[PDB]
């Protein structure tokens, strides 16, 4: 139940799936590397 990639999410509590993190440019799931 998390965000994979290119999915609107909330940065701060890390709601994205393991490996992906929320960014502040598109406010969605984005891979770290």
């Amino acid at each position: 139940e998390c965000k994979g990639f290119g999915k609107s999410c909330v940065p701060g509590k890390n709601e994205c799936c393991s490996g992906y993190a929320c960014n502040s440019r598109d406010k969605w799931c984005k891979v770290l590397l």
